[PDB]
């Protein structure tokens, strides 16, 4: 129940679904948790003000992502907030949950290079930057976690692009896994699905890797999809 | 923390290695750990003697694995001691952890029938039979979990009988995990990982008789409530070994 005391973690993309129930339950475990998003400010405030009913402690962070400046911007607002919480910028824990998505989908002779330009911007080099900037303020033990899809291993054709870019986040696990290991930092994916779920049962799972008692994952992909993936 | 409280757990092979560490860290969260073990029963004592000092409860269970009775004989032992302490025989928590290794590399050349058969009859047939077994006495938020082996992903000649047998234990993961979902039973594979000759963390645990408490930590997370949303998957706790 008390796992994360002390430790620092960003979530982005935490203003809803996903990213909003891993925040949750992070701060739950003690973790003060930077809750990034890009415009929808009400969104942030309703997860900063959920965590703190429930006695944890987290603040909001501004930053679009997939433009210029984006890692510059997200990284002075997280140093500037743990520095007046804590007294330092050390990041514990790096969730990469932000995405550009389209929930009705794409036909793939509609996808336009504009659509696969925003999608990768935001879903597969922004989250390469992050963790590059990251780790500069991440000390051994720490822990990134790359919130990919289970498209990656189902075909749906409307849903090519952004699968495309969730295809990529898994190679900065892989990789960056081998990288990391001599720090002690471990990277790994959790992968959602497309009985009712809810996004804490994916969250629960983030959690978890986030922890030490999952030190000994490292690279893998963490299937989290309900066994939706099962066929 | 106190995730198991008023949980039954049976983990196989649970005298040393990765066993006995599970086996503690059940008992640890809470709960009731039947130590099962084929002979060596003063290792068993001495598992069951640990979770007694840290303030656990767990009780040794006798059964050869891979020979015809085996699970009626551990069933016996299991429903008696839980019956005795709880007035119950609920399982809410089976690892399938025994396995005959491959201590010593075989050349392939020199694999034998009787190898190959003693290997399949404890490391594959018996895990299906007490999953079958299991389950008419494991509720909704059940959990099943195979130890799996790095080598079912890492090319070892030296292993290939053992590896055979590790493959067919993962394909108990994948069918039962669809077929368990209706009733709340997860089924999970925790493959621990390896290190001129190449073995796994289990195989190392018995040369010397990938530390067997990382492995064990992972393995406790999937007996939880909070691994609901993971059945049916492939869990590397090879510390890193996987990515080569």
């Amino acid at each position: 129940m008390s796992r994360l005391t002390g430790k620092n973690a960003l979530v982005t993309g935490s203003s809803r679904g996903i990213g909003r129930a891993t925040a949750v339950r992070l701060a739950r475990e003690g973790a003060l948790v930077a809750v990034h998003y890009a415009s929808n400010e009400a969104a942030a405030d309703e997860t900063v003000a959920q965590i703190e009913r429930e006695g944890g402690r987290a603040f909001p962070v501004r930053a679009e992502l997939g433009v210029a400046g984006d890692v510059h911007e997200l990284f002075l607002g997280l140093e500037q907030g743990l520095k007046e919480r804590t007294g330092e910028t050390t990041l514990d824990i790096l969730v990469n949950n932000a995405a550009v998505t389209g929930v009705d989908g794409i036909l793939p002779e509609d996808v336009t290079a504009e659509q696969l330009d925003r999608y990768y911007a935001v879903n597969a080099k922004a989250p390469f930057l992050l963790v590059q900037r990251a780790v500069r303020n991440m000390p051994d033990g720490g822990r990134i976690i790359n919130i990919s899809s289970g498209l990656t291993r189902c075909a749906v054709p409307e849903q090519v692009a952004y699968s495309m870019t969730k295809g990529a986040l898994e190679q900065i696990t892989l990789h960056m896994a081998k990288h990391l290991a001599p720090r002690g930092i471990t990277v790994n994916s959790v992968a959602p699905g497309i009985r009712v779920g809810e996004a804490g049962d994916v969250a629960d799972v983030v959690t978890f890797i986030a922890t030490d008692e999952s030190r000994w994952i490292t690279g893998a992909f963490i299937d989290a999809s309900g066994g939706t993936l099962l066929g």
